[PDB]
């Protein structure tokens, strides 16, 4: 914070996503329902793209669900991870990769703004 | 209904998604499991694209989960939102934006139809 | 197994996704939490693309949730479906289409690997 998305890194050159970590240690329980985890990373995104925030497989399998997040091209706020403990108590340590940011083309349409 | 996707609007010019609302007031509880909410909006989609239906962040955080929906290019039926109340009772009012339609390129492959 | 993604088929020419089935009969219950279902299909993906694994609508509505899976371009391991029974006991029969693989462009950025 405030760090732009150009600071994020990829696990490998073939990686679809840029890695995202929480900036805090947090405990999640099933009865808590959706929590927004802070990353300290901020939009905006490169021209003509939007972002999709998704979980990592290994973290999903440990029972932390990441709800899909959509980041608009011109969003300048903080990117947060919407997360929920599925079945059991989950502990998120500062610095553990929890989610990934995937960049996709923004297709132009004639739909009206309103 | 029957309204085509060209009638949908974007929240802002930088918005990735086109907004979707339910046409009914509905109450959802956790024990109900997935429900298909009617939008009154119908495919098909623009040439060489498919649709992805996702939740909005603010609605996700109020404990209404939208399951990712895939809309094929040539689907002409009604777009519905697959939704579930996570932890608590959720009330959906007619007209409240619940989900978004994101348009993505349809990549061509040589995979067989069958 | 080991079958490449070129062996998968589409339901119809307009289908966004390539169909994925589990190679085993498996029962899932809500208390089990995320399970990785084997498909016997392996990466890698076509050049300049990544994969997104998502649920099918009809299966989502029968109470089997597929968590979004991201397949990197150069992944050569087995594609697995991360799945959970939502509310009730779900039975997956060998050969029933449970998920779909969607191919998307891999956008190039200057982000560092690390």
């Amino acid at each position: 914070q405030k760090q732009p998305i150009s600071k994020l890194t990829r696990a490998t050159p073939g990686s679809a996503g840029l890695d995202l970590c929480s900036t805090s240690h947090t405990v999640l329980t099933p009865e808590m329902g959706p929590q927004a985890l802070s990353t300290g990373i901020y939009g905006p995104l490169p021209p003509n793209t939007f972002g999709l925030i998704l979980g990592r497989s290994s973290i999903t399998m440990k029972g932390l669900q990441v709800y899909p997040g959509v980041i608009d091209n011109d969003y300048t706020g903080e990117i947060k991870i919407m997360a929920k403990a599925v079945n059991n108590i989950v502990t998120v340590s500062q610095g553990n990769r929890i989610a990934q940011l995937i960049l996709l083309p923004l297709i132009e349409t004639d739909n009206k703004v309103q």
